[PDB]
């Protein structure tokens, strides 16, 4: 509260660090389906359907123009792009599995870069 500081983490290397763990992601073989925006008028029902688009080339932006504010937001851009895959996806499909492994993969990077 005021004039009581919690003492909280170095956060300076926060940005360099999520811009590799984003190079990671894009580099990875089942990025393909994240790379770029959905083409929304090429996609039938994708406009309608997710409400908040998001992708690793939009990430990377907002990043490289100080559009996040800390990681969390960061890591909820890129939980999004998974959590969109997952609405409009099956499962049982190349881009749905796609999102699967990528969101399981930026866990472990996120985990093994930040927590502890
Ligand atoms: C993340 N990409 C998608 O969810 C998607 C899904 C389809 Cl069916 C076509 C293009 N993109």
């Amino acid at each position: 509260s005021m004039s009581v500081k919690k003492p909280k983490r170095d956060d300076s290397k926060d940005l360099a660090l999520c811009s590799m763990i984003l190079t990671e992601m894009e580099t990875h073989e089942d990025a393909w389906p994240f790379l770029l925006p959905v083409n929304l008028k090429l996609v039938p029902g994708y406009k309608k359907v997710i409400k908040k688009p998001m992708d690793f080339s939009t990430i990377r932006e907002k990043l490289s123009s100080g559009q996040y504010p800390n990681l969390e937001t960061f890591a909820l851009d890129v939980r999004l792009v998974f959590d969109n895959c997952e609405t409009f996806n099956e499962d049982d499909s190349d881009i749905g599995r796609a999102g699967h492994n990528m969101r399981k993969y930026f866990e472990k990077k996120w985990t093994d870069t930040f927590k502890v």
